[PDB]
């Protein structure tokens, strides 16, 4: 499966709404995409997987 939707821990992971909200989604384990608030700054020109359907498609 693809490897850039397991995710990292030092990266900078939750900014939210207000301060800066890129909904990126990312799999846990078994079976479920959870969506991390990047931050403008920190992931170039790309967009790191922002839905369920293709998150759970390319890890799941």
């Amino acid at each position: 499966y693809n490897r850039l939707c397991i995710k990292p821990r030092d990266w900078i992971d939750e900014c939210d709404s207000n301060e800066g909200g890129e909904r990126a989604y990312f799999r846990n384990g078994k079976g479920g995409c959870d969506s991390f608030w990047i931050c403008p700054e920190d992931h170039t020109g790309a967009d790191y997987y922002s839905s369920y359907r293709d998150c759970f498609n390319a890890c799941i």
